[PDB]
């Protein structure tokens, strides 16, 4: 646009409301629009006599030209140095003090609640915390003092701009629509980029932003972003200035942003020497804040959150992999390259293309690959990398350490760098830090990693704001907190479960299924009925029945050795629950019983699943919930063939099921001291991360209303002090999930062709997930019965288990 740059910034510098074009703007960002008046750098930028007051300069007469001031009014004037009262008035520095615990707010006359100030780092690796310690010193002070976490997790891609705004939202990028660095968005039919103009138009940016939560909630707040140029003294002095406003125009939450060590990383290294100088430079800033801070008495009354965004990994130009090396037809595709791959049509006129044909030239091809294709769909549920138009259908995921570009030309005609970031949110390089400061957070405290998702509701509980919907879990970080807990109540079941006893004669179904189960007692007889009645129940449900969240037709069954949640819309189990002890056996499924399927006289032909359906489907076949391997003895094996225990499976899933039912979980147990596991299919035909309607289903057992599930799910819970068996334990809970894909091959695992003990838990790692993932993909809630408080359900319900080594 054109702008009227004679205008003036005078008495407007850092001006909190912005200013439309044509007039010239003074805020924080005038300088990323081109757009700043003609006196900005002389009346805004001062640099004369750098940062820091000298003995000297004590008592000076104001010389307003001074980028900061050492005169006696600069107190009442909000302009000192960071170091007035040290170097001045023989005060120490915050970092030399003892640390002492913040009990209450300790704040001036006029505040109304204490202010809160997020230092972002970009590129913050999570071990620079203990790696760079000794030359970090007001960093540590925070972190020891305060409430830390070991490390905190980035959501994928594991990029700035993606990781930035999901702290400020609580949203994942597919949600907020910053879904990399670089985007295309084929409704507007526009490009976002890191340079440029594009990215500053409103349409990109979705969900709602802390500062946007605050404003229309009557909290004033400072601006969040910093144009690069002003130097990172300017942007500490700005927001000291801006917090000695009157109360009437003073904002109550504030960022600091710093390119660094990200900058530095992609140059260096993570751990290159050149990287202790800005570590060492970050501290500097942490210290010039806290002390500006001490000065206007505001140390023990603001809440400090330092956080990052991502980590960084030691990637150099020979480790990529070159597209140009798999397929014929290279120039006919866009690549989005680097530590991530998105792969699109270069022409949308092009009626050649097919995305079958470019996965499959790209699917195990080279012995050592570093990179694997996906379609966005099936990738990984725990990354929620798929629900966006501006995602591309083709997706690759980087091995660490690797680049993947289309032509070797693009790498040395577009080495050089020696880190970057982008990769799996698993990934240990790539996880960032949390530290929280202050009144409102705990003293001396450790908590367990968490997702960087969960920060705004902690923010806005921080700020005593409602927040905007988002995909944190409020409540599951209230562990962080002395006051301004959050106490959410549990959902309210939607549906109630019906209780169906014998209601059907074994001649009222014609499902085509046969088993050879006819041989003919008071002992069992009264015993049989017992466990049909719930008499093992206790056993098998140990966090009661999951609440089942919307409007549907089930049923409770009990069984001697598990408990279901059986739909009659679905015709299968919402949910199958059972204990595996330490000490139970693994069994076979005997000869007689290889195809037995029974009708169960409780449900109605009409609400079973049939054989014949299975038979006439020559790619579908069938497998069970509870494993019938795991059956506590010959005659309670029968319940495990049900036709109400039954779900549809492709023979290639059958492989990995079947293992992980008749090696895995009893391996489960005898490590974790027995486990409780919890399975069931999911729906997710439109990859939106939550539970599909019948009418969104798009595959059917053929010939039938059977659906077919997209991934099945199991949760697998045990006693967190391992001397206690899962059944019996008396504190808190462990948990480790998985969503798996129901895929009708292997082509993810390309050592497939080998024994399953050699690829199958690798596949099921790989798509590890937390139990809230599994919530919103069935309208579950699970753990409702516990001895526990809801907030720590809560954060079992966020944990993921991640099978990284220790950071
Ligand atoms: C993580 O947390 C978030 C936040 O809670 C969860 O996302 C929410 O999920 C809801 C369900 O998917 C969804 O609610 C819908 O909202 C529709 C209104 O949408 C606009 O308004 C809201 C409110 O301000 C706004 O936030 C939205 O912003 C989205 O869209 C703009 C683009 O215009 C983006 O800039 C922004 O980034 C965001 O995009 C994301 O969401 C959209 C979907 O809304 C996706 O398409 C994107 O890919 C991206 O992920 C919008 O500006 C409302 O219209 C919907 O109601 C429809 O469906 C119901 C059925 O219940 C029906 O009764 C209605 O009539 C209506 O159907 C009609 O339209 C259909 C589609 O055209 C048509 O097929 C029908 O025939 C009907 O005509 C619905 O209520 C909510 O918008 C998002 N919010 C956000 C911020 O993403 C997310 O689920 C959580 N994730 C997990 C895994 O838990
Ligand atoms: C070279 N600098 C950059 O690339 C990033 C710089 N970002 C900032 O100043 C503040 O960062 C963000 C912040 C700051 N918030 C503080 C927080 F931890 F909550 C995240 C929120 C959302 C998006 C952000 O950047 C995309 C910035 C500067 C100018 C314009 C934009 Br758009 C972004
Ligand atoms: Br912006
Ligand atoms: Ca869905
Ligand atoms: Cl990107
Ligand atoms: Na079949
Ligand atoms: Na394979
Ligand atoms: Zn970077």
């Amino acid at each position: 646009p054109w702008t009227a740059t004679s205008g003036s910034c005078k008495g407007r510098c850092f001006e909190l409301q912005e200013v439309g074009p044509p007039d010239c703007r003074c805020d924080n960002l005038c300088k990323s629009y081109s757009s700043c008046c003609h006196d900005f750098d002389e009346l805004c930028l001062k640099t004369a006599r750098g940062w820091e007051c000298t003995k000297d300069r004590c008592g000076e007469v104001r010389n307003e030209e001074n980028a900061c001031h050492c005169s006696e009014d600069c107190l009442s004037r909000g302009d000192c140095c960071t170091n007035y009262q040290v170097v001045c008035k023989g005060e120490s520095h915050w970092v030399d003090d003892d640390c002492e615990e913040i009990k209450v707010p300790e704040c001036p006359a006029g505040f109304v609640r204490p202010p809160l100030i997020i230092f972002s780092v970009d590129g913050f690796r999570a071990s620079y915390m203990k790696k760079g310690s000794k030359v970090m010193p007001n960093i540590e002070k925070l972190r020891s003092c305060g409430t830390h976490a070991p490390y905190m997790r980035p959501v994928y891609p594991t990029k700035t701009f993606p990781n930035l705004y999901t702290l400020a939202t609580g949203l994942y990028p597919e949600s907020h629509g910053i879904v990399g660095n670089s985007m295309y968005d084929p409704v507007f039919d526009a490009s976002f980029h890191l340079r440029g103009r594009e990215k500053f138009n409103h349409r990109w940016w979705g969900g709602q932003p802390l500062w946007i939560t605050a404003t229309k909630q009557g909290v004033r707040a400072g601006t969040f972003f910093w144009s690069v140029s002003i130097p990172h003294e300017r942007r500490i002095l700005t927001i000291l200035q801006w917090l000695s406003l009157p109360d009437n125009e003073r904002p109550s939450v504030y960022a600091f942003y710093s390119e660094q060590p990200d900058f530095s990383g992609h140059k260096y290294g993570p751990f290159g020497p050149e990287m202790t100088n800005p570590l060492r430079e970050i501290d500097k800033t942490v210290g010039q804040l806290m002390d500006g801070l001490k000065q206007l008495r505001l140390h023990r009354c603001v809440n400090v959150i330092f956080v990052g965004d991502h980590g960084m990994e030691d990637v150099t130009c020979d480790r990529t992999e070159f597209l140009s090396n798999y397929l014929t037809n290279v120039d006919d595709i866009t690549l989005v390259p680097g530590t991530l791959g998105r792969i699109r049509a270069k022409s949308i006129n092009n009626s050649k293309y097919d995305p079958k044909t470019i996965i499959a030239a790209l699917t195990c091809k080279k012995p050592d690959q570093h990179f694997k294709p996906y379609m966005k769909q099936h990738l990984p549920k725990r990354l929620h990398y798929a629900n966006n138009r501006r995602i591309e259908d083709i997706h690759l995921l980087v091995d660490r350490r690797w680049h993947v570009a289309r032509k070797p030309l693009d790498v040395y005609k577009k080495c050089f760098f020696q880190g970057d970031h982008g990769f799996d949110n698993k990934v240990n390089s790539m996880q960032t830090v949390f530290v929280g400061y202050g009144p409102t957070f705990k003293y001396r405290t450790k908590v367990p990693p968490f997702e960087n998702i969960e920060l705004y509701n902690v923010m806005c509980d921080l700020l005593g704001l409602k927040p905007a919907p988002n995909n944190g879990t409020h409540g599951s970080l209230n562990h962080l907190l002395r006051t301004n807990t959050f106490r959410p109540t549990m959902p309210d079941e939607v549906s109630r479960p019906n209780y169906p006893g014998i209601m059907y004669l074994q001649s009222e179904f014609d499902l085509g299924c046969t088993c050879d189960d006819k041989v003919e007692n008071k002992l069992e007889e009264l015993n049989k009925r017992l466990h049909t009645k719930g008499s093992t129940k206790e056993r098998h449900l140990l966090y009661g029945r999951p609440a089942v969240l919307y409007r549907t037709s089930y049923d409770i069954l009990y069984h001697t050795d598990f408990e279901s949640g059986y739909s009659e819309i679905f015709l299968m189990p919402l949910w199958t629950s059972y204990t595996i002890s330490k000490q139970a056996e693994v069994s076979s499924i005997p000869e007689h019983l290889t195809n037995c399927v029974r009708p169960d006289v409780r449900v109605s032909p009409g609400f079973s699943q049939n054989c014949l359906a299975y038979k006439n489907d020559k790619q579908m076949s069938y497998g069970f919930l509870f494993p019938p391997y795991l059956s506590s003895s010959p005659e309670a094996k029968y319940d495990a063939f049900l036709v109400t225990n039954m779900v549809p499976m492709y023979p290639a899933f059958k492989r990995v099921w079947a293992y992980f039912q008749r090696v895995l979980v009893k391996k489960y147990a005898s490590e974790r001291n027995g486990v409780n596991v919890i399975s069931g299919p999911i729906f997710d035909y439109n990859y939106d991360g939550l539970r599909d309607t019948e009418d969104e289903i798009k595959q059917y057992v053929e010939g039938s209303s059977i659906p077919v599930p997209t991934h099945y799910y199991s949760i697998i819970t045990s006693c967190l002090d391992f001397t206690q068996p899962a059944d019996k334990c008396d504190g808190p809970l462990s948990v480790s999930s998985f969503i798996l894909p129901h895929r009708p091959d292997n082509d993810e695992s390309c050592n497939s062709s080998e024994d399953e003990s050699k690829w199958v838990e690798e596949l099921m790692k790989m798509h590890t997930a937390r139990v809230r993932d599994i919530e919103h993909l069935t309208g579950l809630d699970f753990y409702r019965k516990t001895s526990r408080s809801y907030s720590e359900i809560l954060t079992l319900k966020t944990y993921l288990h991640t099978y990284e080594s220790e950071i």
